[PDB]
């Protein structure tokens, strides 16, 4: 699947959407994903959680009018979700977090 920081960042800046292996939290849930059981891979084989809007409430990511943030899980294969995410904007800035949105660093 395309689920690496680089693979995903380069694909988003090109096609302007996530690769086909991503599903939002709502799509996941509908299929039977129960976060507490870490069963995403059992119920949505080869899929990763991605595409949800990220509020950025804690203002850690650069804001701008008309700008929206989205997140996508990175490096996921099976089990419980990891701590790695890509944060991308409506204007295509790309950031990464490997610590559950505590800290961010620009990648694109």
């Amino acid at each position: 699947v395309i689920n690496t920081f680089d693979g995903v960042a380069d694909y988003l800046q090109t096609y302007h959407k996530l690769p086909d292996n991503y599903i939002t939290k709502s799509e996941a849930q509908a299929l039977g994903w129960v976060a507490s059981k870490g069963n995403l891979a059992d119920v949505a084989p080869g899929k990763s959680i991605g595409g949800d809007i990220f509020s950025n409430r804690e203002g850690k990511l650069p804001g701008k009018s008309g700008r929206t943030w989205r997140e996508a899980d990175i490096n996921y294969t099976s089990g419980f979700r990891n701590s790695d995410r890509v944060l991308y904007s409506s204007d295509w800035l790309i950031y990464k977090t490997t610590d559950h949105y505590q800290t961010f660093t620009k990648i694109r």
